[PDB]
């Protein structure tokens, strides 16, 4: 909280870990979005609406997530941040650690909070095919 970790340090002291990060963040995301047709080639900007997060989410679970349980094209601040603490929820209703990041940053594109959530998912689902 005010307790930097080994994450912390990628956005300060080590820019060429982060690069690494990222390289294998898009390998794992694109592994799943893939089998649904989309790709990620911006980590900065495209996990922000919130859509490709809860569809992640659905891969990586094996649930599939009904379409008026969120924003498919978000329109607004408010359906963004919809979708991104649904894609919590999903989480927290598959038994997994609540995210250490507000839902409004990564809408707010924090690429900190952003890049922690798909390290702690990637953490979680490396092996999974």
């Amino acid at each position: 909280r005010f307790e930097r970790d080994a994450f912390d340090t990628l956005f300060d002291h080590a820019p060429d870990k982060l690069s690494v990060v990222k390289k294998s963040l898009i390998t794992f995301v694109n592994k799943h979005l893939n089998k649904l047709n989309l790709e990620v080639t911006e980590l900065e900007t495209q996990f922000a609406d919130g859509v490709y997060l809860v569809l992640l989410m659905g891969l990586l679970e094996d649930y599939f997530v009904p379409l008026h349980h969120f924003y498919l094209t978000p329109e607004s601040f408010d359906q963004k941040v919809h979708n991104v603490s649904f894609a919590f929820e999903l989480m927290l209703d598959g038994g997994l650690k609540k995210p250490k990041a507000r839902p409004e940053d990564v809408v707010n594109l924090d690429l900190k909070s952003t890049l922690r959530v798909l390290y702690n998912l990637f953490t979680k689902y490396k092996n999974v095919e």
